[PDB]
Parts: C-alpha cells; sequence; structure tokens
C-alpha cells in the first residue's frame, strides 16, 4: 500500500476517514513528531474563494468545533490539503451504530450530544457561518481529558435529515432554522435510536411516502411511522416508550423537538428562542427521586436557584402527590425541605441514592414501564450484508432486554431498601407517640387521682368523667400493643417478603445476560467485517453461517432468562409490594389517629391540673 | 498457512496455545460445528501406558479440571490427539501479566484463584493424582455464565515455583506437600504481582543465591528479597504494602503460606490441614466496617454463624477499638447488634456502604496506609524486548496509583457520609437528653415549688436545697444552649469543610488518570506486538521511538496529578478530619454530662414527690 504526502505529513490511501463529492478524508501522521491527524485532500475554483474560506476556518476556536491546523501541498501535485484534528472514536454515527444504543443513547450522553451540537451551532453563528447540512456522520467524538465524550462539528460547506423545502432540492433562495430542522432529526435520532419519519420500506426507496410525511406532519407531532405497506402513518407528539429518557427529560425536550420540527417556518422557533430554550434544560440540575408506593424512579429537572416549593410542584407533575401530601426520606431518615431552600443546597443524590416519596394518600402501584420487543425472525439465506444489519437488529434487542433487567433489579433494590427505611421510621413515630402517652398517663395517674384524693356533685362529675380518659387511654394502649406487634419480626407490616421475593444483586441475572450479549457482539462485529470484506471463502462462510444460528441460539436463551426469570419474579415482588403497601397506610393512619387521641386526652388533663387548687380566704 | 487435523477437527499450526517438550496444543474447531477447541498433540512409549492414562483423564468431571472430550487420529500419521476444552482468556499467567495486577489481584478475583486451585487440587487428590508442577501458566481462566471467572486446572503429568528438593533436580523418590510448595508461590504471586524468592536481577541468572535463598529461609517468612547486587536478603513474613489485600485477608492467608512455603517437609503443613485451613477463609462472609476516626475501611472475615460478640472481637484486631467502646452506624441510624446475633443476619454491607463504628476514646486518625512508588528510568536504547517489558512496569505504576487514588477518594466520601450521620446523630441525643431535661423541669417548676406553696426548719433546708437544683438545671439550660450553637451551622462541628476540602467525584481525578492510563496501555500492548514481530520496518521504528516518549510524558503527566492534586487535598482533608473528630469527641462527653446530671437532678425530683404528703390522723 502506498502514500500520499506532504511536506509535512504522509498517509496510506487504505487508512480513509471520509468520502464526500467533493474531497476526501485519510489518517495520517506528522512526519517528524508522529502525532495522528485527519488529512481532507480536495479532488477537481476561484482559486482563492478557497485558500480564503480556508484562512477563516483556520481562525476558529472552539471546543465543539474540530480544528483546523494548517493548510498544505500535496507533494505529486501543487493541491491542496487541509490538516485537521484526528477523531479516534469517529462521529455520532458511529455511536448510534452500537447495538448498545439501538433504542437511544444513554441519558448523560445524550446531553452532552445536546449540549455540545447546540455550543458548535452557536459558535459558528456567532461568526456567521451556516452549516446547511447537520448529521451523526458530521457531528465527530473525542474523548475529553476527564473521560467524557466531547463532541464537535465539522465539514460545513442527507434525505433523512433535509428539511422539506430543501428535500424537493431552489437553493434556498437568499437569507439558520433549515439547520434546526437536520438537528431536530438528529436529536430524536440521538434519542431513540430512530429516524423519526419512516415510510414502510425506507426513505430511500420511498422518497414519495417520506415528502408527504413530512410535509403533512400535523403540528406538535416529533415523529410519522408507516408500519405496513402502503398503510397509514402513526403520528406521535410522545417520545416511543422504549426511549431511555427519563420522563422529567422527555417533558422538556418534546416541546423543542415540536417546534423546531415545523414545517411552516412561519411558525419555526427561530434560533434564538432555540438556544435559550436548549440552555434552559442544560442549566439545570437532576435530583433524583423515587416514589416508593409507585414503585417508580424519577428525575428532576431543576435549577440551582428554584426553591423547594417547585421542587414539590415538579414531584407533583410527575407522581400526582400534592405538595403538602409529599413526604421525603433521605439516608434512613426523614427529610424536611424548607419551602424557600434552593437545590443546590438539597442533600446530594443519585439513582442509587434517590430522595424517596411517599405519600399518607393511595396511589396505584406502577412499577416500570417498558416495551414488549420479541426477537425478529433470522432469514437462512446467506447474505453478508442482510446478516450484519440482521445481527445489529438481535443484537440490540438483547441489549434492551438486558437495560431493562437492570433497571428492574434496581427498582426492587430501592423499594427494598426504601421499605426498610420507612418500617424504622414509623417504627420512630409508634415511639415518639408512646413516650407522649406515658408521660401523659402520669398525669391521670399521678395528678387527678392522686392530687384529689388528698384530703357538694360536681366533684362526682369529675372524678367518674376522668376514669372515662383512664378508661380511654386504655383503649388506646392495645391499640398500641396491636401495632407494636404488627410492627414486629411477626407483623404482618414485616420486611421479610422483599428478601424471599423477586431478584437479587447475589442472583447475577444482569451478568448472565450481559456475557450472552458479548458472544452476540462479538459476531455481530464480524459481520461487520465480513461485509466490508465483500465475499468469505468456504470455511470461513461455513463458520459465518454457524455463528448465524449461534447468534439466534445465544439471543433466545437471553430473552428466556429474561422473561422467565427477570420479569417473572420481579413482577411477583411488585404484587407483594401492592399488598405490604396498603398494610402500611392503614396502619400509619391507624396510629395517626392514636396519636390524636393522645393529643386530646394530653390536654384535658392539662386544664384540670389547675382545677385542683381554688382561691382561698386571706 | 496450513492445517493437521482429524477425522472431526482441523487447525492452523500459527494458532497454537502452548509448548512443552512432550507436546503442543493448537486451538482448531469442529469441522461439522465450527466449535472451538484445543487440540494437543504429542511429538514422539511404551504405546498403551498412554491409551490407558488417557483414558483415566477423560473420566475427570470437575469445575475447576479443563474437560478431555476425546482422543483421536491426526490424519497424516496415526499420531493421538487429545480434544480438550477451549479457553479462550488463557491462563492465570496471561492474567498476571496485565499491567492492572502488577501488585496484585483484585480482592474477589484472588479469593476466585484461591477456591478454585483448591477445588481442582482436591478433585485430583480424591481421585489419587499428583499435578508434579502447579503454576499460573498451569492454571486456566475462563468466563462463567455469570460472568465470574472460572479456573481450571490443566497439563498434569518452572524454577521459581519448584521445591528446594525440586529445584537441586532423584526423581522426588517414593511418595503431595512438594505441590504445596509451588501452590505456595502460586498464590504470593496472585497476592502482591511478584515471586516470594527473587536473587538480585533474575532467578534465572542466580539459580544458586536463589536455592541459597530457599533452604535458608527463617521460619515464617514468605519471601525473601535481594535488593542489591551481591548484597543481603531481605527477609519478611508479611504481605509488601502495594499488596491489594484487605488486612482481613491478609491476616488468614499469610498464616498458610508461611507453613505451606516451609523447607523442612517434617514440618510443612499436610494437605488436608492444607484444605480445612483455606476452606475456612473460603467458607467465610464478609462484613464491610469503616472506621470513622481512623478514616480506615476494613473487611471482618467472619463466618455465618459467628455471633456480634466474635464479630466484635474480629473488629478490635484490626481497630483496637474494645467491644464495649464499639459504636455502630448504619445507613443514617445507630445500629445495636445483640451479642448473640448471628452474622448471617447482619444487614448487607458493602465497601461503599459499610458499617460504620466510632468510639468514645480517643484514636490516632490514619488514613491510608500505602507505597510510594517512583516511575523508573526509560532506557533511551532502541530494544523491542527491554522497552516491553519497560511498558509493562511503568504501566504498572501509573495502575497503581489510579487504584489508590480511587481508594483516596472512597475514603473521603465514606468519611464525609459517616461524618454526616454521626451529626444527626449527636443531634438526636442532645433532643432526647433536651426533652428529658424539660420534662423533669417540669417537676421542680410545677410541683415542689407550686406543691409545697399551697396552704417548725428542715422545711427551710427543703425549699433552699431545692433552689440549688433549679440553679443547677440554669447551669445545665446555658451548657445545652452551648451545644446546640456548636451543632448548628455556625458551629464549631460542622460539616462546612468535608465539602471544601479534599477530592469529589465531580473532581473526576480517577477518570483523568485512567484515560492517561488508557493511553500507555495502549503502547505497552503494542510493544507486546513488537516484541512478537521481530524487527520492525524503518517507519513502525520511529513510531515505536515516538511512543516510548508519549509512554513517558503520559506516566509522568499522570503522577504529577496523582502527587499535586489527589494526594495533596486528600492529606489537606486528613489534617481537618483530625481536628474535627477532636473537638466531636468532646462535644459528646460534654453532652453526655450534661445527660447524667440530668438523670441525677430528674431522680431526687422524684423522691421529694411523695416527701409532700404525711400521714394523716383518721
Ligand atoms: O464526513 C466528513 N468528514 C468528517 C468525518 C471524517 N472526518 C474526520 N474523521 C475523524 N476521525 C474518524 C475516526 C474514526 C472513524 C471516522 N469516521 C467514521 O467511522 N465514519 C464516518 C461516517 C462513516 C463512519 C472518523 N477525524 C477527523 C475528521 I475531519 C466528510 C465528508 C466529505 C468530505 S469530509
Ligand atoms: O501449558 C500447557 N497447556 C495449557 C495452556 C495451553 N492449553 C490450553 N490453552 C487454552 N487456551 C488458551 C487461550 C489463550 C491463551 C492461551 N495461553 C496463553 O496465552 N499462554 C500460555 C502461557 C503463555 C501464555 C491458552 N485452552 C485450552 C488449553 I489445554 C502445555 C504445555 C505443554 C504441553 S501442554
Ligand atoms: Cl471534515
Ligand atoms: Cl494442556
Amino acid at each position: 500500500g502506498s502514500m500520499q504526502s506532504t511536506s509535512n505529513h504522509l498517509w496510506l490511501l487504505s487508512d480513509i476517514l471520509g468520502q464526500g463529492a467533493t474531497a476526501n478524508v485519510f489518517r495520517g501522521r506528522h512526519k517528524k513528531t508522529g502525532d495522528l491527524f485527519a488529512i481532507k485532500v480536495f479532488n477537481n475554483r476561484p482559486v482563492d474563494v478557497q485558500m480564503r474560506e480556508f484562512e477563516v476556518l483556520k481562525k476558529l476556536n472552539h471546543k465543539n468545533i474540530v480544528k483546523l491546523f494548517a493548510i498544505e501541498e500535496e507533494t505529486t501535485t501543487r493541491h491542496k490539503v487541509l490538516i485537521m484534528e484526528f477523531c479516534p472514536c469517529g462521529s455520532l454515527y458511529t455511536v448510534l451504530e452500537e447495538p448498545s444504543n439501538a433504542y437511544g443513547l444513554p441519558e448523560s450522553e445524550f446531553l452532552i450530544v445536546l449540549r455540545d451540537v447546540v455550543g458548535g451551532m452557536n459558535h459558528l453563528r456567532e461568526n456567521g457561518i451556516v452549516h446547511r447540512n447537520i448529521k451523526p456522520g458530521n457531528i465527530m467524538r473525542v474523548i475529553g481529558e476527564d473521560g467524557q465524550s466531547v463532541y464537535k462539528l465539522t465539514d460545513f460547506g442527507t434525505e433523512e435529515y433535509l428539511h422539506p423545502d430543501m428535500y424537493e432540492r431552489v437553493l434556498r433562495k437568499d437569507h439558520a432554522t433549515v439547520d434546526l430542522w437536520s438537528i431536530g432529526v438528529t436529536f430524536y435520532h440521538a434519542a431513540t435510536g430512530s429516524l423519526p419519519f419512516r415510510p414502510f420500506e425506507g426513505p430511500r426507496r420511498n422518497k414519495e411516502v417520506m415528502y408527504k410525511i413530512i410535509t403533512g406532519k400535523p403540528s406538535g407531532a416529533i415523529s410519522g411511522v408507516q408500519k405496513a405497506e402502503n398503510g397509514p402513518i402513526d403520528w406521535s407528539g410522545d417520545m416511543p416508550v422504549s426511549c431511555s429518557l427519563s420522563r422529567g427529560l422527555q417533558v422538556l425536550l418534546t416541546p423543542v423537538l415540536a417546534n423546531i420540527l415545523e414545517a411552516d417556518q412561519e411558525k419555526c422557533w427561530g434560533f434564538d428562542q432555540f438556544f435559550a430554550e436548549t440552555s434552559d434544560i442544560l442549566h439545570r440540575m437532576v435530583i433524583h427521586v423515587f416514589s416508593l408506593q409507585q414503585m417508580t424512579a424519577h428525575k428532576i429537572y431543576i435549577h440551582s436557584y428554584n426553591t423547594a416549593t417547585i421542587f414539590h410542584e415538579l414531584v407533583y407533575k410527575q407522581t400526582k402527590i400534592i405538595s403538602s401530601n409529599q413526604e421525603l426520606i433521605y439516608e434512613g431518615r426523614r427529610l424536611v425541605l424548607e419551602p424557600g431552600r434552593l437545590a443546590q443546597h438539597f442533600p446530594k443524590t443519585t439513582e442509587e441514592n434517590p430522595i424517596f416519596v411517599v405519600s399518607r394518600e393511595p396511589l396505584n402501584t406502577i412499577g416500570l414501564i417498558y416495551e414488549k420487543i420479541s426477537l425478529p425472525k433470522v432469514h437462512p439465506r446467506y447474505d453478508l450484508d442482510g446478516d450484519a444489519s440482521m445481527a445489529k437488529a438481535i443484537t440490540g434487542v438483547v441489549c434492551y432486554a438486558c437495560r431493562i433487567a437492570s433497571t428492574l433489579l434496581l427498582y426492587q433494590e430501592l423499594m427494598r431498601k426504601g421499605i426498610r427505611w420507612l418500617i424504622e421510621l414509623i417504627k420512630d413515630d409508634y415511639n415518639e407517640t408512646v413516650h407522649k402517652k406515658t408521660e401523659v398517663v402520669i398525669t391521670l395517674d399521678f395528678c387527678i387521682r392522686n392530687i384529689e384524693k388528698t384530703v357538694m356533685g360536681e366533684i362526682s362529675d369529675i372524678h367518674t368523667k376522668l376514669l372515662r380518659l383512664s378508661s380511654s387511654q386504655g383503649t388506646i394502649e392495645t391499640s398500641l400493643q396491636d401495632i407494636d406487634s404488627r410492627l414486629s419480626p411477626g407483623g404482618s407490616l414485616a420486611d421479610a417478603w422483599a428478601h424471599q421475593e423477586g431478584t437479587h444483586p447475589k442472583d447475577r441475572n444482569v451478568e448472565k445476560l450481559q456475557v450472552l450479549l458479548n458472544c452476540m457482539t462479538e459476531i455481530y462485529y464480524q459481520f461487520k467485517k465480513d461485509k466490508a470484506e465483500r465475499r468469505l471463502a468456504y470455511n470461513e462462510e461455513q463458520i459465518h453461517k454457524f455463528d448465524k444460528q449461534k447468534l439466534y441460539y445465544h439471543a433466545t436463551k437471553a430473552m428466556t432468562h429474561f422473561t422467565d426469570e427477570c420479569v417473572k419474579k420481579y413482577e411477583a415482588f411488585l404484587n407483594k409490594s401492592e399488598e405490604w403497601i396498603r398494610k402500611m397506610l392503614h396502619l400509619r393512619k391507624q396510629l395517626l389517629s392514636l396519636t390524636n387521641q393522645c393529643f386530646d386526652i394530653e390536654e384535658e388533663v392539662s386544664k384540670y391540673q389547675e382545677y385542683t387548687n381554688e382561691l382561698q380566704e386571706t
């Protein structure tokens, strides 16, 4: 294999990173240092319209823009090459081909994409550049020095991403929102793993159904899918259920998408509003909350400067528990947020260490809501392109199952923890009120009896009325004994079942699934190599056919384990939780009542304390 | 490349897994399924001494023994091949070459190795086989179906691992412990990343110093290292400081090693005792405990059936806090273990969620104790063998730094959590005693004054003596106000500094280090490839020299970040903890005193309650 070069760099033609009509991108090295760079080489005026536009870029300096170092002359010809920042990881496209992201990026990653695309976008605009076609292949990923992805825009100056006016194909007239469209599609694709507008078959074969979908899209819809050949379009303003993003994030993103995926440029958002709206999301912090009675996890997207009041409102939006019914638990103890306490001063939370919320009012136990996705059928006919894409799809289904199994395990672990804490909490209450009582029994038994016992009627009415109180306290004692016994080891309120039901970390169900998944992923990546390599030799051919069966046998094993082990035991744990919750609410409601009687007893005794002493002559 | 085969399998000669004097091991496939297997082929009597010993093995069935499926005839010759279980991961040797394990295996992995080596060993013995030479290259690793390693013995029937009698080289006379020796060396190597007996330079060049080390080893020593040329030997009965294993595990393992690394076979352990002793370790569960005043994490190795009593004893061994001074905290609240409560019923713990222990008695704040390891110098002379081994070594140092930085971050995170909990705990105490007090003030202010106020001396002495009590309670009130103000936001006992000092997860120091480490590890693995490939072409040669500089620049960047950021801020946080601890102990000791006065007041008032009422004529 051989190489072109310039004064300072050199590169294999085999080591190509990208191909456009205008130019090609290879990875090469600086000859003096050995350092990796992307070399952009143009295949072809006016001569200096380019040296100028090249110069403008060489000046651009920004975190979210692939850097243009220098411009050089290839040695063989006086052709211009651009030396650009090499990004070993590739593009957002590469990321979304990972079977792991078949149903959307992980939330944190999606947020980085959102941030960086928006940042790069702005920078161009600030400098007045318009990037006509933003798409995942345009958006380069790099590992930052802190290990987090940094996304970077390159190649400024695809059907599925072109605006309706653009899809037709008259140079856009005279000047951007059209950019917002492809950003709209890009973000949706990153959020869900899918293109938002999908004629049956492909957009490619059905360019016409596709334009009909995009133009005739009702307002608010963010997707339209044709599920059958020549069938109708299903519209939605919602994220698909299979999407990983939290309800907290979904609720914020959806409106941004609806408003930048608008056909009439009359009512598109306009950039600034888009910048303002996206930044409002990006500037929020996340507080993790888990709803114990609903068996649901939540992310609350809240500004640093927002109050607890707003926090309760946000929680209410996702749970339907009104502010005043919201009872908070954190790290074993009650959390009491003063209304005006800023979110920046709330205690630190994670998905594994959330703030729990409980109500004294009945809620339906929801649990995790997820798509039921079954394996596609494997087509026995051998095909290097077909099998690669099928391998991707089936591995995608198993990863999803794996992701859901992990969430299912988390939900049960949080439940077990939440329940443990709440029981010790109720237990405190029982002891707080059981103290008070013994402390007021002290007045009946010590004062009224013993005080007036010391030496016409009303007195006959007082000693007897008081007896009704000790009588009333006796009704209290036996109702507390009943609650204590319920809170104890034998009790109807016991923890035990939660250790007996569902699945536990030590079961290693997630790990068992990942092992199977890793087997499928090696095969998928090989089918990726088998595709690129256009024909296999006899043995390799056979081996490829074998592994096509192995994929399926691995995928079936996984789905069976998922449904019969993970889902089954999970549903058993949930149904038991439903019952334990109802008993708990009823118990707390009795104890409350026993607590209020204690106050009502306590204060009448607090009146007759004085009645012992009359005025005296003197 | 071409292949031998048999009726049912075939294999490249390039795809070799192992080479001994007697035979070779390649990886091949079943021709009908495509499945991977290890093919052992013998290079050479009596003819059937072998078909018999082959048959014995084909019968062996055990989790920790590489499985022998069948015996077949190679096609070209009637030579015998063994078809064996293929283990894609390789051997314990491969694992210990990973720069990640330069200073020993992670604790969990070490325990699996221990378990599996012991299990396989026993199985052979149960069947009466003796494996003369156990070593990491003998011990095969496989990923189990739950994702955990399973280790498996193969090749039954190295200098560094041979017993002193064996090192000499008379067929061992007539018959095992000699096996125990190599197990001794193997476990030590797995625990520390190093051979226990090391002449300066290598064992290879110094076969003679090596035998002198092993034979002249004082009893109890588990290692002897010659650190200078012709220098003396440093002996130890302890694990090196750089070893990852917990003190809890070290304390148990060390005696096993001392007793199976014994020269006089008179006083070696003998297998059964070894089996009993190792199993005693393997059958223990681990309870994670964190000592708040010492800033130390601990693993308590305890049987399921052991009592809390034993638990306290074990904790005392590692902390020097006697049982009765041990105060336990778990998930925000006090933990009170009944003496006879079984460890199996203790609450579940992890390193991130330990039981905290505190004392009311002063302890030195120790923190984490770790080796200071600096980068070796990089030798500028180009050498494919030399550079590979150097790349390994320098990457090993950085991984260690990374491992320590992670532990350092954990220790600070646990401190912050522990302190948070303890403060709410002390806070409870303040409120428990501040209740009691107001509850007894009720008797002074309500009863004695008001009771005898109602209508010769001693009475003159009582009203005045009582005044000394309200007087005494007034001394109490202002001392509580003082403690409350200390426990509040302004207080000398505040949390604030802990958020201001040390390093936090959001700093991403561990991630910054891993990124650097990953760069070094790609280079190391390439130098591994450059070594195997005996000479590099001019460019590759240059590129290899460049990256040899890149390693160093990456390693320096890492060490600088480690010492100047991780270690520095950590040491600042620790020094502040030292001070906060002392204030806390002093505060708790005052509150205790204020709590006891409250009892002493409370009970004298409890006597004069009766003194109000004399006997009456009637
Ligand atoms: O698209 C284009 N330019 C941007 C992309 C090519 N440019 C660069 N690439 C990288 N590094 C890099 C590393 C690994 C993989 C890849 N790419 C892929 O894996 N891909 C591409 C989509 C098919 C999958 C790229 N560094 C810097 C650049 I500048 C162009 C199209 C037409 C003209 S320029
Ligand atoms: O040592 C020996 N037999 C046991 C080892 C060879 N046998 C097997 N190997 C594997 N799989 C496997 C996979 C990847 C790597 C490797 N090995 C290595 O990476 N190594 C070897 C130490 C040098 C590093 C092995 N499967 C099954 C077997 I059976 C022998 C020595 C002399 C005769 S037999
Ligand atoms: Cl480009
Ligand atoms: Cl072998």
